[PDB]
């Protein structure tokens, strides 16, 4: 089976998408994961967007695990340079029927008081105690304490292109981040066996968070917009 | 609501119980959680016994959480005093349809690669890197790194009586361990809010494991028998 879908731009009322929390689709065809009021991003926000149908990542019957490729472009604009923007966005795969986890440095996917399995790639903008120098991309398996990290220099307000490919044969998850206006290229990879971590069917989508009010700094925010998104996966057996 | 059950001793073919892995009920009416062949407890063992029907620990419509009490007697016999007996047993509450996680110091409940929520009381006999002096009673919330612990001196081969009470009105989980032959009393308590951790309906039961072959020490074993077990829960709403 080969599932595929492509969004060159999002539209309002889109059937194949499931918005959660603050996430909404603007008139301009941009998916804003977090809250922006008349051009200014707000703190204390969290939002997610999921493809409305689950995809089969592997089969128990055959033991085969699906390969997949996903591509998307995003934009993170940081208006208040000081004291520190927050928190970041992530592409994630998690079991179906899940609710938004905690925000902040958890991105709306990780809840320490009610854990569930998840694999996710993060573009992190705030340096928590469990984090290395920001910004950095990170591969996360069940936790926000990344297995692998690589720092990057954000194109503030610019466009970022991302390619994430998973090869069943090698169990390699490889991630590409490009900032076209800047010419910069960032690469990061790790072995992840989707079978020992996730159930047969999952949900794919994005999650983002802006500073938590418990920080007392309202200038800890930024936008987390998605411009386009396509996904393809193949399960032989 | 008020579910209630009691086992003075276990009878083979017990319909209200649900054994998993190595766990089994012997002729003498004892429920042996881990493997013992002709009186000799063997390493590399993991077993679980769960009550057949799921209990409702809380209500979303009303917001009411249940109070419960459970009492049981166990026996841990350590035939090989050296190099070190292992690993222990636990009473635990987890989401329905759970699967026997990792053995060893994870007691057949925790599974790092595929987390799920659980609340448990362990009686730990092996000192892992995350553990303090053994043996000790410990309260576990979603992980084997206890929130609160207390040490105890085991009556090797003897009978232990345990009382576990949860008061919804205060979220106090209180634990009592008595070794009758010795006259010793160990007590431990912590604040635990079942609503922030578990779903409305869970499964209640026991789990135990003997040393893992990864330690390369066949002597890291002991018995983990359950003599009797009563349980009462009351959900006002
Ligand atoms: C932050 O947002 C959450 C959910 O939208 C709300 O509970 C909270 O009161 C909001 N405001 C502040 C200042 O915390
Ligand atoms: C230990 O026991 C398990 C389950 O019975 C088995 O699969 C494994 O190969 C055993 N290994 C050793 C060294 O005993
Ligand atoms: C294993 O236990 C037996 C019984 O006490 C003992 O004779 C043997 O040499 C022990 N092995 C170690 C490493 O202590
Ligand atoms: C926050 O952002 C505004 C807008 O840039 C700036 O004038 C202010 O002093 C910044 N610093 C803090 C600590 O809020
Ligand atoms: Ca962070
Ligand atoms: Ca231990
Ligand atoms: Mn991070
Ligand atoms: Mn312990």
């Amino acid at each position: 089976k080969t599932i595929s879908f492509n969004f060159n731009q999002f539209h309002q009322n889109e059937e194949q998408l499931k918005l959660q929390r603050d996430a909404r689709i603007s008139s301009n065809s941009v998916l804003e994961l977090t809250k922006v009021v008349n051009g200014v991003p707000t703190w204390n926000s969290t939002g997610r967007a999921l493809y409305a149908k689950p995809v089969q990542v592997w089969d128990s019957t055959t033991g085969n695990v699906a390969s997949f490729e996903t591509r998307f472009s995003f934009s993170i604009r940081q208006p208040f340079p000081r004291p520190h923007p927050a928190d970041g966005l992530v592409f994630f795969i998690a079991p179906p029927n899940t609710q938004t986890g905690e925000g902040g440095g958890y991105f709306g996917i990780y809840n320490p008081l009610s854990p569930y399995p998840f694999v996710a790639v993060e573009f992190d903008t705030f340096r928590n105690t469990w984090d290395p120098q920001i910004p950095h991309i990170g591969i996360d398996v069940n936790s926000v304490i990344s297995t692998k990290t690589v720092p990057f220099t954000l194109d503030n307000g610019g466009i970022a292109n991302v390619v994430i490919k998973y090869d069943a044969s090698t169990k390699i998850l490889h991630v590409v981040l490009v900032f076209p206006s800047l010419g910069t290229i960032y690469t990061i990879a790790d072995i992840v066996d989707l079978k020992q971590v996730l159930p047969e069917s999952v949900n794919v989508g994005f999650s983002a968070a802006t500073g938590d009010p418990s920080g007392k700094q309202r200038n800890a925010t930024e936008t987390h917009d998605i411009l386009s998104w396509s996904f393809s996966a193949s399960l032989p057996g």
